[PDB]
């Protein structure tokens, strides 16, 4: 349990390059230097922007042990922590980066099979979090990491203390905006938005609409529009994720089944120009990726 | 089959020489997947051997077998590039080989690590025997450190290259005299490898010319007892160097034996300071695996 979170000293790792920043911190590519060894092992380091106290560190540690305990091929595990004046969190470095930037940069080379398999894998990770009774609270395409093009994993989940102290309005369920209710069913809403981001190849939701006005348009019944590549079958799933009654939305278990069905005949459900020129990797290419970058069970 | 990737020269680059052995030169390299911007570390062995279409069919036939292994303590060949020279691709191990590792940590290795390594090498060799693959070049230099807690056997199965130096000082007597190679001659090499670990990387029969090794073995002389070994450990080595190959232990038996010793390591190895030596801890082991070593153990 406790042994799943490594407490690091400042002297055993170094930040080398900024990768980006989000709501709560700055992410670096870093190197871990095991004590007494000569190797330098790449890691990802999130340094929180606000400094904390030792008593606040007890809060951080209690949540960190939970995020270090996940065990699922589609969920990123928190690996280590360093309690400096600003706290540093350590996880596996994903050289491919997040799925949002990946779909934007490869938008002219992504076929229906990849898109639908990503939907399945994200739903599998979210179902695992629900099984663990952990609400994500910040699901979005930016918080899905690409381990390989064939294998994505959810990250940055469970941050109830950081979000409560303050928000991704355009990903949040209406009951979260209006009433600060976060459940697995509000995660289903965020999942629908994440799917919309993938199917639009990384468009910004409600582009140009101030966040302060989003709950009003949602109450009036407006929703994200049908992506050009989506058949009516896919868009109805998205719309069901955004129903006002949270208990009427699909369950992650059901979304796994439905997107898995679609992934068995992907060109019936997504209409992409060029789709027959793009396919999943041959077993040869997948075996090579896995041996070099992705040896976990999956 | 799908386990061996055929690579083109345009998708990988050699970056730095790591060293050279009997048959080639190993480089740290980079793989760039087509259509992607990432650069993925690999280890590349470029053979000295020249390449003809006829030789390439032979190389490919052997390569498919070496790409087919599936065991946590055995390295798998991953890919090949057949240009003017053969280039072989496998996972890059930043810690390097176990011989260099024990030489460099000569004053910091405890008995738990040493005996755990003996267990793991025996598990990898038992798998090769299960697959009917004779190693032919087992030695501490051909055991790679994936993490300090996890080693893997490499460079096995090279019957055609060795059949055309010879590692006399690791070879069973019947291999020196007649080029007979079996799993029981691998057991002899395993014994020498354990001796290398227990001496923290001493050279076997140091200063004795290779041409005189068979003379020394025929009279009953063997590698001497390492200072840290109790008689129980040294007798395992001596049993691996019995003249009658069928009398040597089997790898399957060595797994059981060293596993029993690894459960009480300070009874079987006497290392000064052993109680202040680092042990493999769960916290460090979970961190290593997550960062460098996610395969099923
Ligand atoms: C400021 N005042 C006082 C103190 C309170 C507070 C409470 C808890 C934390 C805390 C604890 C644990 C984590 C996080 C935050 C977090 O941001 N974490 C991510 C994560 O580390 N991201 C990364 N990116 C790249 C490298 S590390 C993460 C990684 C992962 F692998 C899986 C889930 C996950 O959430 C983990 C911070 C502050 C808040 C209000
Ligand atoms: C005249 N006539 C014509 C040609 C004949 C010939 C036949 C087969 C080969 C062949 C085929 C396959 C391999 C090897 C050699 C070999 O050296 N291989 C190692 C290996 O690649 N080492 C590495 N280090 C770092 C990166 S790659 C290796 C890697 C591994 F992961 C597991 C086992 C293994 O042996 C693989 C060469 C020549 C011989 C003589
Ligand atoms: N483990 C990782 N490996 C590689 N890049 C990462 C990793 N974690 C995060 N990043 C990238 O680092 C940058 C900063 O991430 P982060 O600070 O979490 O901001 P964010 O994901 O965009 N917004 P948010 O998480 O909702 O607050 C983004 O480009 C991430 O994709
Ligand atoms: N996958 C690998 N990752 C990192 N270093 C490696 C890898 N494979 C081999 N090396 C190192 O590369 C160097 C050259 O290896 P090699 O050419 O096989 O010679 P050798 O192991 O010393 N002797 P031999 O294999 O018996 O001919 C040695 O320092 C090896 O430890
Ligand atoms: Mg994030
Ligand atoms: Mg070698």
């Amino acid at each position: 349990n406790q042994a799943l979170l490594r407490i690091l000293k400042e002297t055993e790792f170094k930040k080398i390059k900024v990768l980006g920043s989000g709501a709560f911190g700055t992410v670096y590519k870093g190197l871990w230097i095991p004590e007494g060894e000569k190797v330098k092992i790449p890691v990802a380091i999130k340094e929180l922007r606000e400094a904390t106290s030792p008593k606040a560190n007890k809060e951080i540690l209690d949540e960190a042990y939970v995020m270090a305990s996940v065990d699922n091929p589609h969920v990123c595990r928190l690996l280590g922590i360093c309690l400096t004046s600003t706290v540093q969190l350590i996880m596996q470095l994903m050289p491919f980066g997040c799925l949002l930037d990946y779909v934007r940069e490869h938008k002219d080379n992504i076929g229906s099979q990849y898109l639908l398999n990503w939907c399945v894998q994200i739903a599998k990770g979210m179902n695992y979090l629900e099984d663990r009774r952990l609400v994500h609270r910040d699901l979005a395409a930016r918080n899905v990491l690409v381990k390989t093009p064939q294998h994505v994993k959810i990250t940055d989940f469970g941050l109830a203390k950081l979000l409560g102290a303050e928000v991704p309005i355009k990903w949040m369920a209406l009951e979260s905006i209006l009433h600060r209710i976060y459940t697995h069913q509000s995660d289903v809403w965020s999942y629908g938005v994440t799917v919309w981001e993938l199917m639009t190849f990384g468009s910004k939701p409600y582009d140009g609409i101030p966040a302060s006005e989003i709950s009003s348009i949602l109450e009036k019944g407006e929703r994200l529009p049908q992506p050009p590549i989506c058949t009516i079958d896919v868009y109805m799933i998205m719309r069901k994720c955004w129903m006002i009654d949270a208990d009427s939305r699909p369950k992650f278990r059901e979304l796994i089944i439905e997107f898995s069905k679609m992934a068995r005949d992907p060109q019936r459900y997504l209409v992409i120009q060029g789709d027959e020129r793009m396919h999943l990797p041959s077993p040869t290419d997948s075996n090579f990726y896995r041996a070099l970058m992705d040896e976990e069970d999956m």
